[PDB]
């Protein structure tokens, strides 16, 4: 506002010092608010009359009248000056200069102990740190805690004593400066006597310290506690008693006395806070609630060591909404051996924490499997699969759900294929274009160049590596790329060579992103190979790469490794890019050993670091001569460690390959072992070395507790121990700990008294890994089975027995998104588990460690998993993987297991097509639309191609042009064909099939290329329906009313004829209308799900309905249940459109009702949802104030309805407090309908009080629904209420003579036709379902068949246009006949706009805000669609629908460059939008319409595919009073030009 300050000058009210936030602050207060823009420095300033300037940090309050300056040095003369300016907000300005002198006064005294104290003991323990400010002295009283009330006293602390005062310490700090001082206690004689003391002053006035000799160490486990008491003074070893206490409570949990070794063991979980160790008059305390010792610098990282190991894994961790998540599981013990068969409880968890599915997973041949179909609208984010094996230690397998947006543009980057000399510069050709056929003009290209080594430089020679792996400056970042492109699509990138010295093959990589408007770029990458010689050497090891762990990545990586002290063989070649193998003589072949000498190194910024110096030694040398077409084979003997084989040729070009001979590739206690890896029967030699000699103990332990331990005295020369390995040692979480302590409490040279050592105990085995060899071709073609041969090996011994293998194949990109590593079970079962104990200590706390190190370096996703196979006796097998289309790289993966052994295999397969064909088309089509499809064909072969393209249109789609002429494509060239098509009348899909003949390839015969695209086809106009019926007396005749035929086109005209000998109900119509409903709000989904629950296909076909093979139905119910769960709130309540939406109790009752019903029919629903739902219903019943019904007209009625429904739903479950039901029954007069009374009545009758139930029923049967149709939030009507009441009657076998009359009434009342709500349909379905109409005889003569139709049950029959156009019916029975005719089809003429209650209008603007014709639109043009809705009433259930023309596509943007446009937008920001959706063919929006308040909706849309498109009328209706409809005038057609 601030206008209220107008007319007022600017006077300074007060400049003074004041306390603010505990600090001395200079505050100026002016009369009126100032200019908040910080200009304070040249106008207002403070200057010390002695020290000059000071901090000028001028602060400004939330209030604008006060100017602040914080933190002023006390007792100083400040001169404050305000200059004539400051302006203020109303530019009133400060007249002239103002000067004021100030003295800043003194600060108030303060004293206190720096810390509340510690529990660390000392033999004398002097020095008490205190923070004193402006105080000359302090009096201190010293108490000694009574050994009796000691426990409770200390427990009062952290979560009753005598007095030994001395007091009066002389503290002389500088004036006005807080100083840190020490209170010495050495010269005090009545204090060095051991005990627990407390100092008190006269803000932390108290502190605690302890004098003692008992040094205490402790190792805690998840349910065990081991204590070691030794000497602080004379080395170590000590007896004495100790006890465990509670938090706050001084209650003793457990007690024990030290043995002759110092060791003690006590059973204790958490909630055991204070540890107390006593020996007569001596005492030492240890707080187990404080943080434990930091072991971040020790190699103690790894997975938890569970008793039962459950290895979960799959082909990937990145899925999209819609597709199915595949999960596999294997269960073993602590040493990877089989356990007795057992179930595992698996739960699916979506990002918000809510459970989506709960399955009791049973194994199948020892393999757990799970398939979770993600809903098409599933939330994006981090999902978990949560496994429970029985220990209630939840295992978690994370996986990502993400949705990817299309590209809508195309970028083409190409290079020169064949390698370049270092001198040459590198040229990349760029070609960008819009998908709809337009060239990308003036589009800015943003990329970057990179240089990398090229080791796989010859495709004709796989495995052979090239280049010196030790050559420097082969991996660096080159130039950035900014290219305006300019031309109609094309551009060029050029890279000058900074590489010359290179003796290895290189590749220069261009990675570039194409931009349309700085919104959603299209990125691509391309590489150019570079050789330092037309010919050069290549190396391929004869030995296979073995699988080994890599802690830097925590993934089991493949590495070239050979046995220690052995022979390494290699295949050498001398070759060129194309072809293979040339002649040469004098290849210099060296075996280089890479020696590394490690050493520790300390710094301030780093702490301690493990450094290492490297030296390359020549340990072998051969000389080789090669002929034409020869694979020279060399062999070098190796020993241990890292080697690399180097081959050099006379042209100074080098090629190197690194490998290993061993599978192994200061302020602490150094622990060393004689050998790496043991067995559970061997014996290990432990070398212990400490910086300073001392005493303590060594330990071998795990989780749960310790297995072995021995106290030790370590001299300053090291100490050697011998430890046996029991048979019970096989957990892989085994750690060897060591504690050493220096004798003296007081010592020079600093010296840390306590020192710790910690090492992982190797205990794995080298004969339990399945070595997997996956054999498959490096290249293949799409749409042909992928053959993968599995060959297993085990190094030592025989090829196990019955090796199970699970092979999979996934697009490498998807895997590369998440950096997904191929799962290995070996590392899962045998890998290094974490140190599962916490070390509490009394000696000085750890430094900080600084921390552990780290390492450093729409389309249908192809992702399959074959069934598990079993290898033969030789460990051989084969799997076939059907590959669909796809063009790129596949990572083939395999996990193998037996009962005891496990393994993992990787492989890579490049799927490439000789020619690629991409068909760009619109997102959908409407019947009659004419559209220009774009078919891009590109030849990827090395040869020129003459191709014959054959196109065919299937389904609701036809071609308009003649077949294409043959095309001549040069290698790498792309041609573009235009395919004009038209869509046919119908609701379905259209298919386009493309066939390419010719192609000519040497080496292959290759069948012709086939492709097929689908597109969705719907009618341009809403489906029209006509409903009529009549009663026929005997002899009476009837003919189809002309209304069923008028102005709607045949071949779209369906009919259903229902004949019955009793007042019928259109069951088929309800079912069909439910199944056809296209929107997925809660109530609609539920309502539509109800029929699929209680009706099988056998019952469906009787009503003239077919489809869904029942199992499909079950699947559909499951899907629906998921869709219901996806909208349950955190409180167990439900929402209408989304989980974050407002809560609606009635719907909660509804959805719950369906979920219980679904449970009853044998479907699976997670108990969390059921329970939270029931809790929410119970809270609806017991705490009605938690409710908040919106947009209601009678909150009482709403509340009552909700409570009644919830009452019934819980009553069905026998979970409804009767007292509450009665408490509600007393509020019956608030009921605005009979339905809640009925529901409540049933609940009462169910939970006991049958009387008040029957009363409630009888009352319901005489309580007409009453409301000026405002809302009530029950989603109801007279009709649906009557239906549901009849349903409740029929379901519980109550009043017959009433339900008969009401059934007839409902049959006749069901003529509120043409438009029913989903709720009404569901209600009517339930009423018709639970009905039993018994025997009702009828005979009839028709035009459908020569013979007469006859029956005793209501018969429904389908009719086509011909049967319906000429339908005649005549009753030939002895009794009356009820006849219903339901007709549906689409109009041959555009229907007239119509309105009722609601009004809808659509206008079309441009971005300039001016009206725009839908006939002059060019491709890529933007337009604003302006909808306006209005009504003379409050419609809280207004659903707006705007069918699109196929020429337009939506921009997904809510809230929506300037001007009058913004005047619309803002209005749209005033509308209360309950939901909004941007489909492929619709703009949908749920809104509430307020009386006399126009609702304004604007949305953005782009024109793309050129063509002539049908254009429908805007539509709006009330979802639950759908007689309130409006359609609003359309121009009829849309024209899009290129």
């Amino acid at each position: 506002l601030a206008q209220q300050s107008q007319g007022k000058a600017l006077t300074l009210l007060d400049a003074s010092e004041a306390q603010l936030d505990g600090a001395a602050t200079l505050v100026l207060t002016f009369s009126i608010p100032l200019d908040p823009e910080q200009d304070f420095s040249r106008v207002v300033h403070v200057v010390d009359a002695a020290s000059g300037s000071v901090d000028g940090a001028w602060e400004l309050a939330p209030n604008l009248k006060e100017l602040r300056l914080r933190h002023l040095e006390p007792e100083r003369v400040l001169v404050v000056t305000v200059d004539p300016a400051v302006k203020a907000l109303n530019n009133a300005t400060f007249g002239k200069s103002y000067e004021k002198t100030i003295t800043t006064r003194d600060v108030q005294p303060s004293v206190g102990f720096a810390s509340r104290g510690s529990l660390l003991p000392g033999k004398i323990a002097e020095g008490l740190p205190v923070m004193a400010l402006n105080v000359n002295h302090v009096d201190v009283n010293f108490f000694r805690v009574k050994p009796g009330s000691l426990a409770s006293f200390v427990s009062q602390w952290e979560y009753m004593a005598d007095l030994v005062y001395t007091g009066r310490f002389d503290l002389n700090p500088a004036r006005n400066t807080r100083e840190k001082l020490l209170l010495p206690l050495s010269d005090i004689k009545p204090l060095q006597q051991a005990g627990v003391y407390v100092a008190v002053m006269n803000s932390n006035a108290a502190t605690l310290f302890t004098l003692s000799d008992i040094g205490v160490s402790a190792h805690r486990y998840h349910n065990r506690l081991d204590i070691f008491t030794q000497s602080l003074e004379n080395g170590a070893a000590q007896s004495g008693i100790e006890i465990v206490l509670l938090n706050d409570k001084g209650q003793t949990l457990a007690q024990a006395t030290s043995d002759a070794q110092g060791h003690v063991q006590l059973e204790a979980d958490k909630a055991a806070a204070l540890l107390l160790a006593r020996k007569e008059e001596q005492t030492t305390l240890l707080d187990l609630t404080l943080p434990a010792l930091d072991l971040s610098e020790f190699n103690v990282a790894g997975a938890p060591g569970y008793s039962k190991q459950f290895f979960m894994f799959g082909p990937r961790d990145l899925y999209r909404p819609g597709e199915t998540v595949i999960l596999n599981g294997l269960l073993r013990d602590s040493d990877g051996k089989t356990l007795p068969d057992q179930p595992v409880k698996l739960e699916v968890v979506k990002p918000d924490g809510q459970v989506m599915r709960t399955v009791v997973s049973q194994p199948e041949n020892g393999l757990y499997r799970l398939n979770y179909p993600l809903d098409i609208n599933a939330p994006t984010g981090l999902w978990h699969v949560r496994a429970n094996t029985g220990d209630n230690l939840l295992r978690s397998w994370d996986f990502h759900v993400e949705d990817f947006m299309p590209e809508r543009m195309a970028l083409n980057l190409t290079a020169q294929k064949t390698p370049l000399a270092p001198a040459d510069e590198v040229k990349f050709s760029v070609v960008g274009y819009y998908l709809y056929g337009a060239p990308a003009n003036g589009n800015t290209l943003q990329g970057q160049l990179f240089l990398r080594p090229l080791r796989d430089a010859v495709a004709a020679l796989p495995g052979f590596q090239f280049g010196n792996i030790a050559e420097e400056n082969l991996s660096r970042s080159l130039d950035e790329v900014q290219l305006t492109l300019d031309k109609g699509g094309r551009g060029e990138v050029s890279a000058a060579s900074q590489w010359q010295e290179a003796h290895s093959p290189l590749q220069v990589i261009l990675q570039a992103s194409l931009l349309e408007s700085g919104g959603r770029p299209v990125t691509r990458r391309v590489e150019q190979a570079i050789w330092p010689a037309d010919t050069l050497p290549g190396i391929r090891p004869q030995f296979a790469a073995k699988a080994v762990y890599d802690y830097r990545t925590d993934t089991t990586v493949n590495q070239p490794i050979v046995d220690e002290d052995s022979n390494a063989a290699f295949d050498i070649v001398y070759a060129n890019a194309q072809g293979e193998k040339k002649a040469v003589s004098g290849l210099q072949v060296r075996l280089i050993r890479e020696r590394r000498d490690y050493y520790w190194n300390w710094s301030e910024s780093e702490g301690w670091q493990s450094q290492f110096d490297q030296k390359d030694l020549v340990e072998g040398e051969q000389t080789l001569d090669l002929n034409a077409d020869e694979t020279g084979k060399v062999s070098f003997p190796v020993e241990w460690g890292a080697y690399r084989l180097e081959v050099k040729a006379p042209n100074e070009t080098v090629s190197s390959v690194r490998f290993w001979a061993g599978y192994s590739w200061p302020d602490r206690v150094t622990l060393k072992l004689d050998k790496a890896n043991y067995r559970p029967g061997d014996t290990m030699k432990l070398h212990i070395a400490a910086p300073v000699a001392g005493k303590g103990y060594a330990m071998v332990e795990s989780s749960d507790g310790p297995l072995w331990w021995q106290a030790i005295d370590v001299p300053a020369q090291g100490l050697e121990l011998t430890i046996p390995v029991d048979k019970t040692w096989n957990r892989h979480d085994l750690y060897l700990s060591t504690l050493v302590v220096r004798p003296g409490d007081k010592s020079r040279s600093a010296t840390p008294k306590r020192a710790v050592g910690l090492l992982h105990l190797p205990l794995g085995d080298d004969n339990r890994r399945l070595d997997l060899a996956l054999e498959s071709p490096a290249k293949m073609r799409p749409n042909q089975p992928l053959t993968v041969r599995v060959k297993a090996s085990v190094k030592h011994g025989e090829m196990p027995k019955q090796i199970n293998v699970l092979v999979s194949a996934v697009d490498s990109g998807v895997l590369n998104i998440t950096d997904y590593a191929t799962p290995d079970p070996w590392q899962a079962f045998f890998g290094q588990k974490r140190y599962g104990a916490d070390i509490y200590d009394i000696y000085g706390q750890v430094i900080e460690g600084q921390g552990r190190l780290a390492a450093l370096r729409h389309v249908n996703i192809i992702a399959q998993q074959a069934q598990p196979i079993t290898l033969n006796e030789q460990g051989e097998g084969v799997v076939t993987l059907p590959i669909g289309d796809f063009n790129g790289e596949l990572r083939v993966m395999a996990q193998a297991w037996t009962a005891d052994d496990f393994g993992r295999g990787e492989s890579k397969v490049v799927v490439a097509a000789p020619v690629i064909a991409e068909l760009n088309m619109p997102r959908f089509l409407a019947g009659g639309d004419v559209s220009r499809l774009v078919l891009d064909v590109t030849n990827l072969t090395d040869r020129p191609q003459t191709l014959n393209i054959a196109l065919a249109a299937s389904g609701l789609l036809e071609l308009l042009s003649q077949q294409p002429q043959p095309v001549n494509l040069a290698p790498g060239v792309r041609t573009t064909l235009f395919v004009p098509v038209r869509a046919l009348e119908g609701f379905g899909e259209g298919e386009i099939q493309a066939t390419i003949s010719g192609l000519n390839l040497p080496g292959e015969t290759l069948d012709a290329q086939h492709k097929q695209w689908q597109i969705g086809v719907r009618p341009a106009w809403p489906a029209q329906t006509v409903n009529s019926g009549i009663a026929l007396a005997p002899g009476e005749s009837w003919h189809v009313p002309e209304q069923h035929l008028a102005n709607i086109s045949p071949a779209t005209l369906q009919g259903q004829l229902l004949l019955s000998g009793k007042p019928p109900l259109n069951l088929a119509r309800y079912i069909r209308e439910l199944k056809a409903y296209p929107y997925g709000c809660l109530e609609q989904t539920t309502s539509g799900l109800f029929p699929a629950l209680y009706t099988n296909a056998a019952q469906l076909q009787s009503l003239g309905i077919t489809g869904d093979s029942d199992e499909k139905r079950r699947a559909a119910v499951d899907i629906g249940i998921s869709r219901i769960l996806q909208m349950q709130r955190d409180n167990g309540g439900f929402a209408l459109w989304d989980e974050n939406g407002a809560e609606e109790p009635w719907l909660t009752a509804y959805a719950m009702d369906f979920l219980i019903r679904a449970g009853e029919q044998g479907y699976s629903v997670p108990p969390e949802a059921i329970n939270r739902g029931n809790e929410r219903l119970l809270r609806y019943l017991q705490d009605p104030g938690t409710m908040l019904i919106r947009y209601s007209d009678n909150t009482q009625a709403s509340t009552f309805a909700a409570q009644a429904y919830a009452a019934l739903v819980l009553a069905r479950q026998q979970k409804a407090p009767l007292g509450t039901l009665r408490e509600i029954w007393e509020r019956r007069s608030q009921a605005a309908s009979g339905l809640p009374l009925m529901q409540l009545g049933i609940a009462l009758n169910t939970m006991g009080d049958a009387r008040r139930g029957e009363e409630a029923i009888t009352l319901a049967l005489n309580t007409p629904r009453q409301d000026e149709r405002q809302w009530i939030a029950d989603y109801g009507s007279s009709l649906r209420d009557n239906a549901l009441m009849l349903s409740l009657l029929e379901e519980n076998n109550l009043r017959p003579d009433a339900q008969n009359a009401l059934l007839s009434s409902l049959s006749e009342q069901a003529f509120g036709q043409r438009w029913l709500s989903t709720q009404e349909n569901n209600a009517l379905f339930l009423a018709a379902h639970s009905r039993q109409a018994s025997a009702g005889a009828w005979q009839v003569q028709t035009s459908l068949e020569a013979q007469p139709l006859s029956g005793d049950k209501a018969l429904t029959r389908n009719l086509d246009a011909d049967q319906l156009a000429a339908l005649e019916v005549t009753n030939t029975g002895s009794q009356p006949l009820w006849l219903r005719l339901d007709s549906s089809g689409y109009p041959s003429s555009a229907p007239e706009p119509a309105s009722n209650v609601l009004q809808i209008e659509r206008q079309i603007l441009g971005t300039d805000g001016q009206r725009k014709s839908l006939s002059s639109l060019r491709s890529g043009e933007l337009v604003l669609v302006w909808l306006t809705v209005v009504a003379d009433r409050n419609v809280p259930d207004a659903l707006v629908v705007d069918l699109l023309p196929a020429g337009l596509e939506l921009e997904n943007q809510n809230l929506a460059s300037g001007s009058e446009v913004q005047n619309l937008l803002n209005q749209m920001q005033q509308a209360d939008i309950q939901y909004m959706e941007f489909r492929d063919d619709r703009f949908v929006a749920a809104v509430v319409v307020n009386e006399g308040q126009p609702v304004t909706l604007v949305y953005l849309a782009r024109a793309v595919t050129p063509g002539t498109y049908q254009l429908a009328q805007p539509q709006v209706e009330s979802m639950y009073a759908p007689q309130w409809r409006a359609t609003g005038a359309s121009e009829g057609l849309l024209i899009v030009t290129p």
